[PDB]
């Protein structure tokens, strides 16, 4: 059971049914996803030489889908590829960079031809450090390892901040590159944004920037662990594309497919409900127009 597609003209009713009896059928469906992917090993991530490279020693990339850095255990970063419907490597999911792994993070962005980064955590959340401030504080260039980075703009909007960076690393396919960074600043850990409208607009906005680019590379998405908030963002991106393309939508299949590639993408039942509320809301709006 890989997939549960719902005809869009039947979604409103499907979701009502799932929501009946205090989410009885919603919870049953959600729990069917619990073990997807969990047959897979993270032996490289567990090597003692890699210990300090993991923010959370229990949140590790599967061997089968991990992102590898060029050799300098020098290859290791806590990050995982997510293939697309049409081609490999549509997303890279990663943890919030650590002070000691930020050079590795930027190496990865450089080597993987990444032009867009989506961050859906704050650096400190309820007194706990969740992510290093791994980008410059101002417009003065700085080295991260053998990569030079310079912030060209920082635009603080109501619910996200967009930064543009120029980066140069060890030359392969390119020698210098503009990167955009999308930092969504209103998503509580273990929770959901306060409205569907907010994250739907964020996803649409990011996908807009992606789609308009002559060549985007994999999009890097991270929160603190690269699990709950990253999983929910990516799922919504996929499901929104489904609604713009097809007459059915498959939230269960989207989450299923993410979990094949990194541990338990989408952390909570509430996050699963929120994806359904998003789809419900888009469809209601569209029906009237
Ligand atoms: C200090 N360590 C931690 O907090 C770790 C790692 C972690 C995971 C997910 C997130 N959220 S995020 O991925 O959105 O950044 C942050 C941190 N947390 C966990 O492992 C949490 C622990 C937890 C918290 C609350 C709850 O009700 C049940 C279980 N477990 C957990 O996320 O389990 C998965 C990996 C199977 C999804």
């Amino acid at each position: 059971k890989t997939s549960c597609p719902i005809k869009i003209n039947q979604f409103e009713g499907h979701f009502m049914k799932l929501q009946a009896d205090s989410n009885y059928l919603l919870s049953k469906e959600y729990e069917e996803l619990k073990d997807v992917g969990r047959n897979q090993s993270c032996d490289i991530a567990l090597l003692p030489e890699n210990r300090g490279k993991n923010r959370y020693n229990n949140i590790l990339p599967y061997d089968a889908t991990r992102v590898k850095l060029s050799n300098v255990c020098s290859d290791y970063i806590n990050a995982s590829y997510i293939p697309g419907n049409n081609f490999r490597r549509e997303y890279i999911v990663t943890q919030g960079p650590l002070p000691g792994t930020k050079d590795d993070f930027w190496k990865m962005v450089w080597e993987q031809n990444v032009h867009n980064i989506v961050m859906v955590t704050q650096c400190v959340e309820k007194g706990r450090v969740k992510c290093d401030h791994y980008w410059p504080a101002d417009q003065d260039s700085l080295y991260y390892g053998d990569l030079i980075l310079q912030m060209l703009s920082e635009s603080v909007l109501p619910e996200w901040t967009i930064r543009e960076f120029k980066i140069c690393g060890e030359e392969q396919l390119d020698a210098h590159r503009l990167i955009r960074h999308f930092h969504y600043t209103v998503w509580p850990d273990h929770g959901v944004p306060e409205t569907t409208q907010s994250l739907i607009q964020f996803v649409r906005t990011v996908r807009d920037y992606i789609n308009r680019s002559p060549g985007a590379g994999p999009t890097v998405v991270h929160c603190s662990a690269g699990v709950g908030r990253t999983g929910t963002f990516i799922a919504l991106d996929r499901i929104l594309q489904q609604l713009d393309s097809k007459d059915s939508v498959d939230i269960y299949g989207a989450v299923h497919d993410l979990r094949l590639h990194r541990v338990h993408m989408v952390q909570t039942e509430c996050q699963y409900v929120y994806l359904h509320q998003c789809v419900r809301d888009v469809l209601r709006a569209r029906k009237l127009r």
